[PDB]
RNA sequence: GAAACUUAAAACCGUGUUGCACUGCAACCCGGAAUUCUUGCACGUCG
């Protein structure tokens, strides 16, 4: 329950650490900070794991 | 006084249901408690 009250916070902290720096490598893509999550197929290998190093 | 079987013959027998009437019967819950439950992205990879 205490985790669910800070759910938009951990969704933003996992956004800046997992795929904000990977998204900024490819040109023409503008980085958003967001409470961003990923859902469903076609989302990539990075969204369905917890591996850190490239 | 010594000498001559109150003897012989004759089933205590014949006939006759230990028989007649009578419910091993009346009353009684195989009943009371219990989640087919616990974990699991129809998804990953592109000369």
């Amino acid at each position: 329950e205490r985790f669910l009250e800070t759910l938009a916070e951990t969704a933003a902290s996992v956004n800046q650490a997992r795929y904000a720096e990977y998204r900024a490598m490819y040109p023409g893509v503008n980085a958003i900070v967001g409470p961003i999550v990923y859902l469903g197929g076609g989302a990539g290998y990075r969204s369905k794991t917890f591996v850190t190093d490239q």
